């Protein structure tokens, strides 16, 4: 019935294991670069949240074969996270009660025009190859990593733009409350490229005045932040029943204490207040102790920032908490972005900070109720809540707490 | 606690909705044609399993803006769900108890390609335009339906290949179980395009040998099939909890009485016994009702087609229900197949039939001692099964069972 976080792992633009994400949390360090690729691509937006790592052999051959970007992160943080929970080969694989739920936003657009491209060519079929299926597929990140791994419990993706991960996150939860595994691998992976890219700076969702000074172009609730920085990467976490992690010794993070998965019903791409509200609420229900740390959606974008941080203000009113938006030194890597937030929130209970929300020149005057965090403050925290509000009006919050 | 199917909808091969579908069952009609596109672009395969109607002016474009052919596909199968179920928006519009959980196996290949090529020519991101995230996100589906629907429950996609829309169903189920939701509209959707289907023929996976007669291609069980007949189109059904329901004196199909998942964790792409006979027997525990009627993945491939009967087999033994494999008269449509075959089998329990497994010019010898029916055949049915095994080793099984 109860679910705990007992080993995490991750490969993001700000660090490659969980101990140079830290540091980096710590320092406020934007893992924000220029990107040579988006400008040749003829997008405005040539700001990246890229991963710092040639995954190029990282994986055995045979195995990558099937994997795209979004599949090699997130099977590169899996095996971290098997690490970190201290599991034995034959404490997961093939194991009925042991399943997987990853996701990505997006799948393999590079591969989906890969295969396209191909088949218009000289070479038609043969130019295309039998791996584009599982590399382009939907469900390309929990197909390439239950195969390897041995997972014989749930498999599967679930996918909510900017939410995915954090959906797969609250759905491993339920799986434990519902007593139908013991352990669920959650969490989701995200290439980046232009092919995917373009598609959002053509909705002008992407910043695109500050390619000179890219650090400075993710600043969420900056009075003149102008959208957010695509990014990339993976993230992964084992979720686990307590009793489970209890009996076998295992290092406890914090117990999912809350999770709540609203609809806006309103708005395409646009976020209504009401549906973040409920969400929160939701995820609230049940819980007691109060939220100590915020990790915001807030993904740099002049209504979405605004309209969250509203949203705070009814489910808190005055007892509003410390709020801090990583995405300012992270930026947006879509699918991967709500498991690797709660890893951030998890890293920053287990070493009692607060990460800095960076790039604040001038806060955005509907800010005013603050608690927004602009310097890294050591506290003791306890209890720390995750907002994820993708594209279609999905929304997701995560509540974890210390046991 | 239960959950039960109170209403259904369909757009696909072999017919328009219930009412035409529940014809080309009876008469055992294919779905199958031959396709210009598809020849035309090179592939091997030139059959297809397309859905016989003009959409044009059947979505406000205000909302079919944002849409692909599989969001549009599953819209046009809600709109027959919510008014085949007796609801009406009053009842399931902004109201926190009412879901969405839908998705498809490919999400939009033909607009995540077209962004691509758009990009690339002169106009550049004028030529993307800003819908194509919606239409080639891989929670598409989901997203363009909550949105107009006014959906405030959960709202998100789940994928997995052939499994998609099946584990789309079972989770919905959950939130029933879980007292979180008291409708959830579960279903799922997938456009045909030579885009995704390249990528298909590519692995070998499609029929390439009854080009000249489309619907002879499809022939599962038949000792001569050579791959399965990519397909595309919608479903959706009404997964609600029984207390509401009865209350509303809604009109009641069935009763989801068994719901399995599990992954093979062993081979990409090739199915592994194992993992699909524990998927069924997870699906029958508790179920006291013996299998009447199974409609099987059977896709009409070499390999896994008998892989399941012989996981039948280990499952039943000498309690071997009557199969079927629809897939023979409609194809594989990915994505929706999951929901479509739900609909199928929900519909012969209804109307007291069993489909037949149509095109075995031939019986493979692997499919010795059972009961495959080949004709139309009128039975009193109570309990229902529908298997769904997708690549990636992912499986999901159904049971639905008369009240």
């Amino acid at each position: 019935k109860r679910a705990v976080i007992t080993g995490l792992g991750i490969v993001s633009s700000i660090g490659n294991n969980q101990q140079e994400v830290l540091a980096s949390l710590r320092e406020g360090r934007s893992g924000i670069t220029f990107s040579q690729e988006l400008k040749d691509s003829g997008m405005r937006s040539h700001v990246w949240g890229n991963v710092k790592l040639d995954t190029t052999g990282l994986i055995d051959r045979k195995v990558v074969r099937f994997m795209s970007d979004a599949s090699i992160y997130a099977f590169l943080s899996m095996e971290q996270a098997i690490a970190d929970a201290g599991l034995s080969p034959e404490a997961y694989q093939n194991n009925p009660r042991v399943g997987l739920i990853a996701g990505s936003g997006g799948g393999s657009p590079r591969f989906q025009v890969f295969g396209a491209d191909a088949m218009r060519g000289p070479r038609g079929l043969k130019a295309v190859g039998p791996y584009v299926v599982t590399k382009a597929m939907a469900s390309g990140v929990s197909a390439c990593l239950a195969t390897p791994f041995k997972i014989h419990g749930v498999n599967y993706s679930i996918s909510s733009a900017c939410a995915t991960s954090a959906h797969c996150i609250g759905n491993a939860v339920e799986q434990i409350q519902l007593g139908k595994q013991d352990i669920v691998f959650a969490g989701g992976g995200e290439e980046l490229c232009w092919e995917m890219a373009c598609e959002f700076d053509a909705m002008g969702a992407l910043s695109t005045k500050y390619n000179d000074t890219p650090e400075k172009a993710s600043r969420t609730y900056d009075a003149h932040r102008d959208g957010f920085v695509i990014a990339g990467g993976g993230g992964m976490v084992v979720v686990e029943e307590l009793e489970h992690a209890l009996a076998r010794g295992a290092h406890i993070y914090a117990e999912i204490v809350g999770y709540g998965a609203t609809s806006d019903g309103a708005d395409m791409v646009a976020p209504s207040g009401e549906g973040a509200v409920r969400c929160m609420k939701m995820a609230m229900h049940g819980v007691d102790t109060p939220i100590d740390y915020l990790n915001s959606h807030g993904t740099s974008t002049p209504v979405g920032d605004v309209k969250e941080l509203a949203a705070i203000r009814e489910v808190f009113g005055d007892k509003s908490p410390a709020i801090s938006a990583t995405k300012a030194m992270t930026g947006h890597s879509l699918g991967a972005a709500g498991v690797q937030e709660a890893i951030y929130s998890l890293l920053m209970l287990e070493h009692g900070f607060i990460a800095p929300s960076i790039n604040i020149e001038e806060l955005d005057e509907q800010a005013a109720g603050l608690n927004i965090v602009t310097e890294t403050t050591d506290r003791e925290l306890t209890t720390v809540m995750s907002n994820s509000f993708g594209f279609g009006g999905t929304n997701a919050t995560l509540v974890m707490r210390k046991l």
